[PDB]
């Protein structure tokens, strides 16, 4: 629908998507905005309701999927996540460039939908590597972790399935994996500008 063409993030969650669009919005808030989530799971320290994510219970988000408020939705470890029709209209209210992170199955959801984004995968350099990173802040139960595993190795998996990203950016460096975000976005950057 109307505004500029959507960007879609996904990788493993912990390999660097989350971090590079908050980069993004920092240096470029005049041009993009973040789709704030649903999510079902409980917040981190330092996760923020309202920009993070909407931390509601499941209760409140089935109430809400009912009433058709949804995009798309997905199980993931456990909890519900899903994208609000106006967590995405909220930007595009804006004139703003939407920039979303979702996992897979979220990829597969907007694909069928009409929202036509760009499709940027963010990979680890290895599971080992995502492994550690994770293990850092330690916010998972080891039945979460499991399932966690599970999932990343999924989606580095199918990371390289023709058709499916735009980008692959396998994130050793920050600063890297940055710029190679933004080169991907470089077009659409200039336009809006
Ligand atoms: N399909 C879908 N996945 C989401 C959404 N929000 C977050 N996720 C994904 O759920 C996974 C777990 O997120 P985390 O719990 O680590 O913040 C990540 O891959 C994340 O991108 C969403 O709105 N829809
Ligand atoms: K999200």
């Amino acid at each position: 629908m109307s505004g500029p063409r959507p960007v879609v993030l996904s990788g493993p969650s912990g390999a660097g998507k989350s971090t590079l669009l908050k980069r993004l919005l920092q240096e470029h808030s005049g041009i993009f905005g973040f789709s704030v989530s649903h999510t079902t799971r409980n917040p981190r320290p330092g996760e923020e309701n309202g920009k993070d994510y909407y931390f509601v219970t499941r209760e409140v988000m089935q109430r809400d999927i009912a009433a058709g408020d949804f995009i798309e939705h997905a199980e993931f470890s456990g909890n519900l996540y899903g994208t609000s029709k106006v967590a995405v209209q909220a930007v595009q209210a804006m004139n703003r460039i939407c920039v979303l992170d979702v996992d897979l199955q979220g990829v597969r959801n907007i694909k069928a939908t009409d929202l036509r984004p760009i499709y940027i995968s963010v990979q680890p350099p290895s599971l080992h590597v995502l492994e550690q990173r994770l293990r850092q802040r330690n916010t998972e139960t080891e039945e979460s972790l499991v399932k966690r595993l599970a999932a990343a190795q999924a989606d580095m998996e199918s990371s390289k399935e023709p058709g499916l990203f735009d980008v692959v950016i396998i994130n050793d460096s920050l600063d890297q994996a940055y710029a190679e975000l933004k080169e991907a976005l470089s077009e659409e950057i200039k336009k809006a500008q």
